[PDB]
């Protein structure tokens, strides 16, 4: 089944902008779509859920960085 993702192209890793709605059948496929859709040299592509959770992002010339998906809990 397709899932909804949001792809953002941002100037800086810790920047926020409106993204674009995509559908993809896996996170792997969403990453392929996001890299293909990059419009500007030197920006960061980020994949989020519709609820705004960071899933992964990629700077130019670097590999995808996968982000932590679970809510925090106390370890002590």
């Amino acid at each position: 089944m397709k899932a909804a993702y949001i792809i953002k192209e941002v100037q800086n890793i810790n920047s926020e902008r409106e993204g674009t709605q995509i559908e993809a059948t896996s996170l792997s496929q969403a990453k392929r779509i996001a890299s293909k859709e990059q419009c500007f040299h030197g920006t960061v592509m980020r994949i989020e859920t519709v609820n705004g959770l960071w899933l992964a992002y990629k700077e130019d010339g670097k590999r995808w960085v996968d982000c932590q998906l679970e809510h925090h809990h106390h370890h002590h």
